[PDB]
């Protein structure tokens, strides 16, 4: 059972950040750590280097990884750190954040606007931060979470029975991995 | 299996409640039992917080959320207080809960450098003058790793241990659950 949802905030053009990994089992695991693009696809040339990229983490052991940059300055960019283990898969958001950005995601959570078209509920995020939805309800039905990209949109597939629905509520996940306060709006017609 | 970073919950002292998600990573359903404990993971006579729902079903790979609401504990306004939320998954995990007065200026990383260190009685003793828990993520003394423990606010922590050694290096864990920059000092 996991509590909360960690994310890594990488200040844009920092030389690197350190990240702790822990083996929760009483057996050793070989872990491979790699940074992927926002869709967990391997990039042509990795935008980040992880050290050690591959090592043996013994039973109950904790170890630090170095993540080093190898980007727009008006908004965040999303990558993923994925740690894959086998005997000798956990993906976490790596939010590349320009120092130029003012404020934090919770200050912009209320600013999402919503439309319905083509059977989808579409969020618009005018802010420079990923609005990482952690709870989403439309017409009283839970909708699976997905981030709303900065200065962009995200369109959610809807379960049956929601034609005509108006009422959306949401919570973002804050930088600390917790769920923020609830906001409620009607869909713009 | 392999956890990345270390989540904590920041509870503003004046807040009615906070919310956190819980996920069942197994391919079978479990019943989630949640409770709040004191800083030593022991039950209090009257729980200073209430978690709802205290018991619920999470099916395979499903997630839901818990509400943690203060329930009458009187917390000081001059420093942080530490509690634990512990969750157990049962067929049909503990996280720090840091109570933070709105009166406090700054965040932990702004005071991480201010730890000072002494050695007495075979222990390495950290002094934390700040009003925040300094949650150690990495600690070395004389080049040897020392198991981490929080350094409580306006107080101290003594680590079991190197008689000649004077050089301490440390990283705290920031509010986001990540490792902060490295600091080095010699003991006083």
């Amino acid at each position: 059972v996991t509590i909360g949802e960690s994310r890594i905030i990488y200040p844009l053009d920092a030389a690197g950040v350190m990240v702790s990994v822990k083996n929760t089992q009483d057996y050793p695991v070989l872990i491979q750590s790699r940074i992927y693009d926002e869709n967990k696809e391997k990039e042509s040339e990795d935008p980040f280097v992880v050290t050690p990229p591959l090592f043996r983490l013994d039973a109950k052991q904790q170890n630090s990884l170095r993540i080093a940059q190898a980007f727009p300055r008006d908004k965040e960019s999303l990558k993923w750190l994925c740690v894959k283990g086998i005997p000798p898969n956990n993906c976490i958001k790596l939010l590349v954040r320009p120092n130029e950005l003012k404020g934090t995601p919770i200050q912009f959570a209320e600013n999402l606007s919503w439309k319905v078209d083509g059977g989808k509920l579409i969020a618009e995020n005018p802010s420079p931060f990923y609005m990482n939805i952690g709870e989403l309800t439309f017409g009283g039905k839970s909708i699976p979470s997905h981030y709303i990209p900065p200065k962009s949109t995200w369109a959610f597939d809807l379960p049956k029975g929601l034609a005509g629905a108006r009422n959306v509520s949401w919570r973002i996940i804050n930088d600390q991995g917790g769920l923020d306060r609830l906001y409620s709006k009607n869909v713009t017609l």
